[PDB]
């Protein structure tokens, strides 16, 4: 049934999505004797936090430092600011604590990812991406010898086991492994998804496909609820995987009640695809997932992400079907494009239209890939569709390298978006010279 596989990929996206909340990093700083002692610090809370943090980015207390004796001079406006020493500070050494109103419980807050290992983060998405191109590249044999029911049951029950693991993970290394085992079994469930409806029904391969999309829309929908609704991780992991140990009843039914030719030939086509696929993914695992710096309210921001991304990939299919294939795909990668590089032209002020402009560049990257997805079957002909498969593999390419290049927010906080902008552009223009 197709709303068993809709229902099947909206927890997919909500588990997807389950990262961008869960590693949520909230205002943190390290522990200090004036302000998390017994009552001896001793009034006026933000004059402590003053004089025992030195200021650091935003004009905001440092993040990263602590002052080892109380700095009056900094209290007194008669007396010069910022006249403190580097060498009065400790490298924020005394274990940190975090403001518990938004998030209760996040994997940011239980393992200490910080300004020393703020990289941890971005490494956990690498690697929980780096799982999903394992498990994508491995399931395919899995699939053609033991059936693809068979592979399909064993990814639910791993995909529970893992999430169920996670959800009570005691170490960082162990949640590591847990969502790179999660993230193999996502791979094989949406291979298993793409195989099955790619020939169930097909004429209507482009209706099911966008019903597909509609249903990740709807996921990202779902989980931006689910979110809101839960303020711990692990209950989060929890009721976001128990709907997976409840599909699980579908196992056997109820119980009964190669290909390497697309190098040489169509090189051109066969590498905008692929570029055009390794812009979609890099984009949108690098924008997804940042989500916090995107908006103001993050749960918000995902909502007008879904309720403008349905309609437009709703309509996306008119396009295709009106104006073409091509041309409607660079629009919207342009589109994509310009809305990125202008939520970073946009001043940080401006919160209402920075999240007007991501929930645009969500929706136009959400179109290119519907787009693209289209267009595999029509660029390549039936002797060479693994065209798809490779688009697929690159298009997770991207993806991996995705999180690495958000490192670069140490050189400033606008290039990485730089780059989410300026990569679907060129994809664009590359993608205006196809036949
Ligand atoms: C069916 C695949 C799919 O369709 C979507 C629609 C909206 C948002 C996300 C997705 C989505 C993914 O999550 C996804 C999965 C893999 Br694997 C990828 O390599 C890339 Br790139 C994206």
């Amino acid at each position: 049934q197709t709303m068993a596989l809709m229902v099947s990929i909206m927890w997919l996206c909500t588990q997807s999505m389950l990262e961008n909340f869960s590693a949520a990093v909230p205002s943190h700083r390290c522990w200090a004797p004036l302000l998390d002692n017994s009552t001896a610090q001793a009034l006026s809370p933000e004059a402590l936090l003053a004089i025992s943090i030195p200021p650091g980015p935003n004009q905001r207390p440092h993040q990263c430092r602590r002052f080892r004796q109380p700095q009056w001079q900094l209290l007194d406006p008669n007396a010069t600011a910022t006249s403190w020493s580097e060498a009065d500070t400790e490298p924020c050494v005394d274990g940190w604590v975090y403001d518990r109103s938004i998030f209760t419980s996040t994997i940011v807050a239980k393992w200490n990812l910080v300004c020393d290992s703020h990289a941890l983060k971005p490494m956990a998405q690498s690697i929980y991406l780096a799982g999903i191109l394992v498990g994508a590249a491995a399931c395919g044999p899995a699939s053609d010898r033991f059936g693809r029911r068979l592979v399909l049951t064993w990814s639910y029950l791993q995909m529970a086991v893992m999430g169920t693991a996670a959800a009570f993970a005691p170490a960082f290394p162990v949640y590591c492994l847990f969502r790179f085992l999660l993230a193999f079994a996502v791979a094989g469930v949406m291979m298993n998804t793409g195989t099955l409806l790619m020939e169930w029904t097909a004429r209507a391969r482009p209706l099911v496909m966008t019903l597909n999309s509609l249903g990740f829309s709807f996921g990202h929908g779902l989980t931006a609820a689910v979110a809101y609704g839960v303020r711990d991780w692990t209950l989060l992991q929890l009721v976001v995987s128990v709907p997976f140990f409840l599909c699980f009843l579908y196992s056997w039914w109820l119980a009964e009640s190669g290909t390497l030719l697309r190098m040489p030939g169509l090189r051109f086509r066969t590498c905008i695809s692929t570029l055009c696929w390794f812009a979609f993914g890099f984009t949108f695992f690098g924008l997804a997932l940042d989500l916090q710096a995107l908006g103001s309210n993050i749960f918000l921001l995902q909502m007008f992400i879904g309720v403008v991304d349905i309609p437009a990939k709703m309509g996306a299919l008119l396009l295709l079907s009106h104006l073409g294939r091509r041309p409607t795909l660079a629009a919207s990668l342009l589109l994509a494009g310009l809305c990125i590089l202008a939520n970073t032209l946009v001043p940080h002020e401006m919160g209402a239209l920075r999240s007007a402009l991501a929930v645009l560049g969500l929706g136009g990257v959400g179109a290119a890939f519907t787009c693209i997805t289209i267009y595999s079957s029509e660029l390549f002909p039936t002797v060479l569709r693994t065209a798809v498969g490779l688009g697929q593999m690159a298009a997770r390419g991207g993806a991996i390298l995705g999180p690495l290049v958000r490192l670069l927010g140490v050189h400033g906080p606008w290039l990485p978006l730089l780059v989410y902008g300026t990569v679907p552009v060129l994809s664009g223009l590359a993608a205006l010279l196809l036949p």
